């Protein structure tokens, strides 16, 4: 008669939901397989065209029972079995972010960022459950910044033209200390063309250069040498047309000896820590001269505003010869000055 088989085992508990439940028939072929909840409700699943397998097709729940019912006929008669087992009961669950958004295009510095909504206590669960596809396809590794959210990058800038496939296959998988994603996520973005803008304080000249050739030259004033401009490698990230920088969101008054509520336009954000390119009409004559800010690079109101339209998240701004330290590497957009020991290396444990 006919053998039956399946992915589950009759009395199981802890089922995992990541998989999908499937039964197949040796012998013979499968009449029918139903698999049902503990009130009677089936879940969706198909029967292969040529009889000899099924599965499951939507997601199992947690928490949950379930009855598989399967029918085989061969030419030795029939069998019929049944089988009952008992998905995952999760102490938490935690939802994921991943960035950039689907089908954007982002510059040749852009990280994969998956971001969690709870501490993940596993580290090493969630990187085995991200799946990266690139194309052309090149090696990189994951990076946490925090407990939260995890990075992967190549070695070095990706180069243009590449397709970056990501599937967050987080749904089911335990993330340490009984806590399970709460739902899958996907991704698809594509690197474009490579800009890198350089800055460079002996100079105090940022060149923007798209594939190796110089495009835009741009006098600067960066920051004082009490409040210098970091060196190293800076991601872009978002942009604004206009943004009101507030001291006392901090909690240091406006109406204080170091106060400001400052109005600035065309503001193209470089780091976490606070660092923009943007508009400062109030330093044009320092520009390419002196060091005059707090540490964002301050250039004219027309070249704020050609930055703001022609960089795009994911492109680099590089910082050299200033009196700062190194941008850090968990900074948030400060990634690429890890060196690739440590970042392949990785800190899951
Ligand atoms: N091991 C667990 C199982 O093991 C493997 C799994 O195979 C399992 C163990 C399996 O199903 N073994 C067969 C012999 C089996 O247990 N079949 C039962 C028959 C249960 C039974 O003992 N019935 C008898 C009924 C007749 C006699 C008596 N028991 C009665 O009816 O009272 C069924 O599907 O209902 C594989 N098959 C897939 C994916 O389809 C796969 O590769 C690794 C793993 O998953 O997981
Ligand atoms: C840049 O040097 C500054 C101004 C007033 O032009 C700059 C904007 C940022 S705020 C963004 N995040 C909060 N820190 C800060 C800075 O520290 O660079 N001041």
């Amino acid at each position: 008669v006919p053998k039956l088989t399946a992915s589950v085992t009759d009395g199981a508990v802890g089922v995992t939901v990541d998989a999908p439940v499937s039964v197949t028939a040796a012998d013979g072929v499968l009449a029918a397989v139903t698999m049902v909840n503990d009130n009677g409700r089936p879940v969706a699943g198909r029967l292969s065209p040529d009889g000899l397998r099924w599965s499951t097709t939507e997601q199992l729940g947690y928490n949950r029972r379930y009855t598989l019912n399967a029918t085989a006929l061969g030419l030795g008669g029939a069998a019929t079995r049944q089988l009952t087992f008992q998905t995952s009961s999760p102490a938490h669950l935690t939802m994921p972010y991943v960035m950039p958004g689907d089908g954007e295009v982002v510059g040749v510095g852009e990280p994969v960022a998956i971001r969690f909504d709870e501490n993940i206590a596993d580290r090493g669960a969630a990187e085995k459950a991200i799946k990266i596809t690139t194309n052309p396809p090149v090696e990189g590794a994951f990076y946490w910044l925090n407990n939260r959210e995890v990075r992967w990058r190549p070695e070095h800038f990706w180069k243009p033209g590449t397709a970056v496939d990501v599937a967050v296959n987080t749904y089911g998988v335990d993330l340490g200390e009984g806590m399970f994603g709460e739902d899958n996520v996907q991704t698809h973005f594509t690197i474009g063309d490579e800009v890198i803008a350089t800055a460079d304080d002996n100079t105090k000249i940022l060149t923007v250069r798209v594939n190796g050739e110089v495009v835009k030259s741009m006098p600067t004033s960066m920051g004082k040498d009490s409040t210098p401009t970091a060196n190293g490698i800076y991601i872009v990230g978002s942009r604004y047309k206009h943004i009101i920088m507030d001291s006392s969101t901090y909690g240091v008054p406006v109406n204080s000896p170091n106060g400001y509520r400052t109005d600035v336009d065309w503001a193209t954000q470089i780091s976490y820590s606070g660092v923009f390119v943007h508009s400062a009409p109030w330093s044009v004559g320092a520009q390419g001269h002196t060091n005059t800010s707090h540490g964002c690079l301050n250039v004219s109101p027309s070249n704020a505003q050609w930055f703001y339209d022609h960089v795009k998240r994911g492109d680099i701004v590089e910082v050299v010869n200033t009196v700062g330290g190194t941008l850090p590497g968990i900074d948030g957009l400060g990634d690429w000055n890890i060196p690739w020991d440590q970042w392949r290396a990785g800190n899951a444990k």
